[PDB]
């Protein structure tokens, strides 16, 4: 009947096979995804409607939930889940709640830790000899790749953000910064810490961006498309157009959705393919 799992808010019995699950992060959707759990709940894709394209197909009558910063715990509720799945660094202000609904798991943040992530919700779904399965194909796809770059991993690469009201530079302790370094690439200064990012990156900041090639994203919220304003201020500011990377021709807009925002297993297997296609 149950199992108990040790999570980022105690110790707690879930079922030893779940039927009915609501998971509350991105990331998580696609675990489940990937580990053969269809949710019944999910909270909407960040920038879909409601679901990112890669995940749309694999989503269909799934209800949502909310979104991953502001669920909806009536919606929940209505589902009668067996199991719901979140995330501390996101949902912590409502665990009693969701408590109180079903046996509720939480995994501790997101920042670089999506396959330590991946690793715990298959532990949370009893499916850990699935999840290492999907550890294992897509370590083995990551090698199929460093093998096709050779030395073009001695590359330094920077990652910058737009969003609204918010220029950041991402460093280690992140999505692309984990996967980079998991595929031996290297980055420029600072963007080699442990840390998450540079914040509020100033137009007197630009020469911080530069590297042997820069990929750019753009996180936008709304209708607004505030990042996509600020986005156009920076990269037609001269200190821009006088960086090295981008007077080299390599600096790249890229997908804020497969190289930040989904954040999970599928995703990152999107990442390689992209690298793939971009370097090899």
């Amino acid at each position: 009947e149950v199992v108990t799992v040790e999570h980022a808010m105690g110790k707690t019995e879930v079922p030893a096979n779940p039927k009915r699950v609501v998971i509350l992060t991105n990331e998580g959707t696609e675990a489940l995804l990937e580990l053969g759990v269809k949710p019944v709940g999910a909270v909407k894709s960040w920038t879909g409607d409601p679901w990112y394209p890669h995940i749309k197909d694999k989503m269909k009558d799934v209800k949502v939930v909310g979104d991953e910063g502001q669920v909806n715990v009536e919606t929940i509720a209505s589902l009668k889940p067996d199991l719901i799945i979140g995330n501390k660094m996101r949902h912590e202000k409502v665990y009693e709640q969701l408590k109180a609904i079903a046996p509720t798991v939480f995994s501790e943040t997101l920042r670089g830790e999506w396959k330590d992530n991946f690793k715990f919700y298959a532990k949370a779904l009893n499916k850990e000899k699935e999840g290492q399965k999907v550890v294992a194909d897509y370590e083995s796809r990551m090698k199929d790749l460093k093998g096709k770059l050779g030395d073009k991993v001695n590359q330094e690469i920077s990652m910058v953000r737009f969003m609204p009201g918010d220029v950041r530079i991402y460093h280690g302790d992140t999505f692309s910064g984990v996967i980079l370094k998991e595929l031996g690439f290297k980055r420029p200064g600072d963007q080699n810490k442990d840390d998450f990012a540079e914040r509020n990156v100033s137009k007197e900041r630009i020469s911080a961006m530069d590297g042997d090639v820069l990929f750019y994203f753009t996180f936008d919220k709304g209708n607004e498309k505030k990042g996509s304003e600020l986005e156009k201020e920076y990269i037609n500011d001269p200190l821009f157009k006088n960086l090295n990377a981008v007077k080299n021709g390599k600096a790249y807009k890229v997908d804020d959705v497969i190289w930040n925002t989904a954040g999970g297993v599928i995703a990152a297997n999107l990442l390689l393919d992209d690298i793939e296609k971009r370097f090899v």
